[PDB]
């Protein structure tokens, strides 16, 4: 209302739930801040890829959030958005109620597009997903179902995909899995397929010794490596995988067996966001600018996966360069400034920063990590590191960061750098 805006933040992942607090923060006690979302947890995301393999609970990963929002004054409504009226400015959700924002924050992260690839959605098939903790908690489920059959396995990411990593490190920590449970012996093949046009590509155009490194750990492990591969079709337990060149012409066609597998599929903005006429892509990803404010409706920002960024490079087989932790908190905390000087009279003045690719995966002992920036080469920092600082990292900041989703932030989030001063 007047004098007294209400601001809405959809989506309660990575981006929206500190969005939420910083909103709150900013805003003060004379607005009223409301986080809708799906479901009524949170869940760190980087943790699935383990929870696929076993190595993690659900309960470790994800808690209910709204006792936490409530006691910083937020309102919690767990429901997901069915459709947003722009123009009316209402949000009608699953329920038939209706929400009215004066501001709208998009923080909803990306649909997972099985539809590119008929058979591959995870309850159609033996291709299951890492993505969420309620498919990694399935994909996990039907591991041990290799375990008491075992059969071949393939893993690796679809066309189009953008978060090629955790595909990477699905790979490894199974094989490492499989070793331990002294059962690797037992597996007919163990392949993986990518959609990038080399091994360590990473839709970022390799990062360091990435291609050198990931090539050699595959390796290491056994397991087969095909790059610039597209999946036509999951079907009868059999992936239809078609590989081409570097112009696009096929060079040939293969025709693989399943038993277990788990492929990053393509991310496409969420249909209540893709379906607000004149806001997204035709990706359904929200265009918005510098300030991350929409380009069509000033009331209307977004955060995270949700955004559109522009390509920079036309791969054989099409795949995205990805969006990550750091640079999606700094969409996040532009994003609230930027309305906060709305309520209060200007234009906020704030950006995201320069365009960086952060990325950690564990793989238990010792982790991988990479660093780049900005998106094209030649890059300021262009690091790809392998040790146990990555896992003691990775640990320590799972641990940060679900703390800090419980006690709030006020808060310029990374302050990950008093570990010098
Ligand atoms: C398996 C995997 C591992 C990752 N590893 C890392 C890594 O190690 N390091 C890193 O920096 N990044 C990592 N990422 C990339 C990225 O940081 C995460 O995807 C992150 O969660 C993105 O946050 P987000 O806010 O944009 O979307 P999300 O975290 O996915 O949040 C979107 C939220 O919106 C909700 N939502 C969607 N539609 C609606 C609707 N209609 N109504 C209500 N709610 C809705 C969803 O339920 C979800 O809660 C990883 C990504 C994946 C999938
Ligand atoms: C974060 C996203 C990126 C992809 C996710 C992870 C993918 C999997 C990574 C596979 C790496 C396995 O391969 C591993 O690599 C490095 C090579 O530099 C080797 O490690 C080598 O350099 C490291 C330091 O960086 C030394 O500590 C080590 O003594 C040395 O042998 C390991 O002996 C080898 O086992």
């Amino acid at each position: 209302m007047r004098g007294s805006a209400h601001v809405v933040i959809l989506g309660a992942g990575t981006g929206g739930m500190p969005a939420a607090y910083e909103m709150k923060e900013a805003l003060g006690s004379g607005h009223e801040v409301t986080l809708i979302s799906a479901n009524d947890y949170f869940q760190f995301v980087p943790s699935n890829p383990w929870v696929g393999v076993g190595w993690k609970e659900r309960d470790d990963i994800a808690f209910p959030i709204r006792h936490y929002v409530e006691r910083k004054g937020i309102h919690f409504i767990a429901q997901s958005a069915e459709q947003i009226d722009a123009e009316a400015q209402n949000i009608t959700l699953a329920d038939g109620n209706t929400v009215h924002y004066d501001y709208l924050m998009i923080a909803t992260g990306p649909k997972l597009a099985f539809e590119n690839v008929p058979g591959s959605d995870p309850h159609e098939g033996p291709v299951q997903s890492i993505a969420t903790v309620d498919h990694a908690e399935r994909a996990f489920a039907e591991y041990q179902a290799l375990l008491r059959e075992p059969g071949p396995i393939v893993i690796g990411a679809m066309a189009g995909a953008s978060c090629f990593g955790p595909a990477y490190e699905y790979a490894m920590i199974v094989a490492s899995d499989l070793k331990k449970r002294g059962m690797r012996d037992k597996i007919p093949s163990f392949t993986f397929i990518t959609s990038e046009p080399y091994i360590g590509h990473l839709g970022i155009q390799g990062v360091g010794d990435s291609k050198g490194i990931l090539t050699k750990g595959l390796k290491e492990e056994g397991i087969e490596a095909y790059t610039n591969c597209k999946v036509t079709k999951v079907e009868d337990n059999k992936m239809y995988v078609t590989q081409v060149d570097e112009k696009g012409e096929t060079i040939k066609e293969m025709v693989l067996p399943v038993k277990f597998g788990m492929m990053i599929p393509a991310f496409k903005g969420v249909p209540a966001v893709a379906g607000v006429e004149g806001l997204c892509n035709p990706g359904g990803f929200v265009l918005v600018d510098e300030h991350q404010r929409s380009k069509k409706y000033a009331n209307i920002f977004a955060a995270g996966i949700a955004i559109a960024i522009p390509p920079v490079e036309t791969t054989p087989v099409p795949t995205g360069a990805p969006k990550t932790g750091y640079m999606i908190e700094s969409m996040v905390s532009a994003a609230v400034h930027n309305i906060k000087a709305d309520l209060e009279g200007r234009k906020g003045e704030q950006t995201m920063g320069t365009w960086n690719a952060v990325c950690f995966a564990d793989m238990g002992d010792r982790g991988a990590a990479f660093i780049a920036l900005p998106q094209l080469k030649p890059r300021k920092v262009d690091v790809f590191a392998y040790g146990r600082w990555v896992h003691l990292a990775k640990v320590a900041f799972e641990k940060y960061f679900i703390r800090k989703m419980k006690m709030g932030v006020s808060e310029p989030f990374y302050e990950k750098v008093l570990f010098k001063m």
